[PDB]
């Protein structure tokens, strides 16, 4: 059946996404039993973004440090292996 590695992890798609991508994500997330948020709030553990580092992150960060800023590629490869991959490999850091 369906592997449930996103168990109790909440996501947030931050970017401007290529329409069907958002779908894929959501498909893939919920598919793996991921939780999906409709707004940045304390529940969030991973912010998925195709976009680039945003000042927003920081303030969000300095209010909820646990945050991960991963790029979609993670969510894919995750499925693409049927395993929880360290988001670190697919991270988003302000470049500076």
């Amino acid at each position: 059946e369906l592997p449930d590695f996103f168990q109790g992890k909440h996501f947030f798609l931050y970017g401007e996404f290529p329409g069907d991508e958002r779908r894929k994500l959501i498909r893939y997330v919920t598919a793996f039993n991921g939780e999906l948020e409709d707004y940045m709030s304390d529940r969030v553990q991973f912010v998925i973004t195709a976009q680039e580092w945003d000042p927003s992150f920081e303030e969000a960060l300095m209010d909820n440090p646990s945050l991960a800023f991963v790029r979609p590629r993670w969510i894919y490869s995750c499925n693409e292996k049927q395993k929880l991959l360290p988001h670190q490999l697919y991270g988003v850091v302000p470049q500076a």
